[PDB]
This record gives C-alpha cells, structure tokens and sequence, in this order.
C-alpha cells in the first residue's frame, strides 16, 4: 500500500508510516519529461518532529506541512537536507516561513548556491570526510563518499533500524542509475559498499525515489550502477 505517482495528484502529499514515530513522505513532480514520485523522512524527536528533506519544491512543501499538522500534529522545528538538488532543498523557503532551522553541510550549501537552488540556512559540522559520523537528535547523518552527488548524505534511525539512502540508493523497479549529470559513477560502488558496511543491521532501507525494501536496495543499487558503465 505505498504510495505510487499514479495515486498522487498534481501538488498534493502522502505519508506513509515506516515504524513507530517514523513516517515516509511522498509527492510528485515533473522532471526530464516525465512525472517522478520522491520520498522523504519524518522522525519523532522528543514532543517535536524532525523532517529529513523537502517534497520537491514550494508548493509540495507547504502541502507536506499541512498533510503532517493534519496527521500527526506536533510542530516540526528542523529539517536536514541530504544533497544540494531540488527533490531535497526545493521548498526550503516555504520551511524558513514557517518557523523551521534547516540544515545541510558546508558542501550542499556551496553546491546549491552556486545551482541557484534553495540554501539551507545551518552548516552541519562534522561530515567532510568520507565514513564520518555524526548524531543529530533521533537520527545519525553519514556522509558515505561522492555516488549520486558529491554532497550526498545518508540517515539512520537507530531505535527503528531504518536506513534512509536518498538518491544515492536505487529503488528495485529502477534499471537505470538515474540522473547521472552530477554523479561520481567512479566512486558510487565504493560508497554503496561503505553504507552495506556500516548499517548491517538495517531492516528497512528507503531510496531517493520509489518502493522501500531492505538491505537488497544497497547491491540493486551496487548492480545497476555497474550496468550503466559500458
Ligand atoms: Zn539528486
Ligand atoms: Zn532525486
């Protein structure tokens, strides 16, 4: 019973519960040619959520608001953007005004600033290099190498064993890599591989765009970005 685009009207959002005090968001938006679905994170932080990248842009955004005060109800007060694209700081205006810190590390903000795409007003320290770590509230942000993007950061919620990849995790419908114009398809498996090291214990892994599995996403993912390279 996910989500599919084909259930979700033009600007409109979906949530979907992942575990206790864990929820996916979903909206669509049109790219390339084509209508795309994407996903995103909510997590219980204490009598506050925190919000793990925007719906792809303003007017998705303030849908995702208004979907969670309708279905859960407790104020979301920071949001963490996982890569300077617009499927994650698209709509980080539309948060600002509605009283939310957004975050991102020091490479997302230089990248989106340099794209034109929103910028997230916090530096997150503590990421620069690959394999590092760091807790942010009810979740740990890792920054496994450059794959989808340079920037591109992954999530883990601990008390649930959900592992959020974004874009840098392929879902099993997906046969392609994706949109590889700012991709770093030399150094992708070598990521991929340091994410299988760090979260064997994950039970649901959640991608950048599509279906939730498990730990099969990671070498999907490992197996069709390897495909693209001949
Ligand atoms: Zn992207
Ligand atoms: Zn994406």
């Amino acid at each position: 019973e996910y989500p599919t685009v084909n259930e979700i009207p033009v600007g409109e959002v979906r949530l979907y519960q992942i575990a206790d005090g864990v929820w996916s968001h979903i909206a669509t938006q049109s790219f390339d040619g084509a209508v795309y679905p994407s996903n995103g994170l909510i997590v219980r932080d204490g009598d506050e959520l925190l919000l793990i990248d925007t719906a792809w842009g303003a007017k998705n955004t303030a849908a995702l608001l208004a979907e969670i005060e309708k279905q859960i109800g407790l104020p979301v007060t920071r949001a963490v953007s996982t890569h300077f694209h617009d499927d994650r700081v698209g709509g980080v205006d539309v948060l600002r005004a509605a009283g939310v810190a957004t975050y991102a590390s020091p490479s997302t903000r230089r990248l989106a600033e340099a794209e034109g795409n929103e910028i997230p007003t916090h530096s997150l320290e503590g990421l620069s290099s690959s394999g590092d770590a760091v807790r942010f509230g009810p979740v740990e942000l890792f920054y496994p190498g450059a794959a989808h993007s340079t920037d591109n950061l992954v999530v883990y919620v601990p008390s649930a064993n959900v592992l959020y990849g974004g874009c840098a995790v392929h879902e099993l419908s997906r046969t392609s890599a994706g949109n590889v114009a700012d991709a770093d398809l030399a150094e992708w498996p070598t990521s991929v591989e340091r994410i299988q090291k760090h979260y064997p214990e994950a039970e649901v892994v959640i991608p950048g765009h599509g279906l939730p599995g498990g730990l099969d996403l990671l070498q999907h993912t490992a197996n069709v970005v390897k495909a693209h390279k001949n």
